[PDB]
């Protein structure tokens, strides 16, 4: 139909979802968040798939580490707004590193099966099979400790 | 609920919409209207109500002439995207400017009403009635001229 206006209309409602923050947010630290997350968006604008998922594992050494840091750098935010505990507060350094490897891993899925919705393992290529039963399981026990 | 990860599903549909435009437009065209596009989001980011609308009249008169050109600027990939004609062709320069005033009013009464949906005339506070009516009108001679 009028796929120009819809796309609009997607980025407005990204926009409204953003602006709920403020309701837990004041302006200072929603600055500080949004400026965060526009480097995840620049982010997947350059480099997702047609789902703005981004393979990680495609990028160079540096890139992947800057991508990567600013996950760190979010994971607090969304933690908060998720209405969860600080992972990063709960989980030891070593397992923070892993915490953020798998959310990594799980993106990188969800470009090979280029699937948005419930992953299903069938679909996963085998190079990344076992990787991401991995990743799954230790995504569920970062779960129960927020 | 999660509300922190529907954010990113939130972007996400917008980053997969925004894609389908390539199935349309080679990518040095794509990359121009996506460099166009950004300003506009910026704009919604920095300016907008809660919804990204902007209130184009509580700008400068600098930066709402910026934000005009913009969307001039956005216009014609619009049309494609929307299967329509150039209205920056179909319409002369005088009715090109006045269907750009005419969506900002547009834009203007969604922040007045803080509606997202269909603008109901009752709800628009009285200095933007008339403002709105034309708009409206104005708009959907535009669109006869383009569909
Ligand atoms: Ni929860
Ligand atoms: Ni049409």
């Amino acid at each position: 139909k009028h796929a120009g206006t819809m796309t609009l209309e997607a980025y407005m409602r990204f926009s409204a979802k953003l602006s709920e923050a403020k309701d837990e947010m004041g302006t200072k630290e929603y600055e500080v968040f949004t400026k965060e997350l526009k480097k995840l968006t620049n982010a997947k604008l350059a480099y997702g798939d047609s789902n703005g998922n981004i393979d990680y594992d495609a990028l160079s050494s540096e890139k992947r580490e800057e991508m990567k840091k600013v996950s760190m750098g979010l994971q607090p935010y969304f933690d908060k707004l998720n209405g969860h505990k600080s992972s990063k507060e709960v989980l030891t350094q070593e397992e923070f590193d892993r915490y953020m490897e798998a959310l990594m891993t799980h993106e990188i899925v969800r470009v090979k099966t280029k699937s948005t919705g419930a992953i299903k393992v069938e679909e996963i290529p085998e190079a990344y099979k076992e990787r991401f039963i991995k990743a799954e399981q230790f995504m569920e026990y970062v779960d129960e400790k927020v």
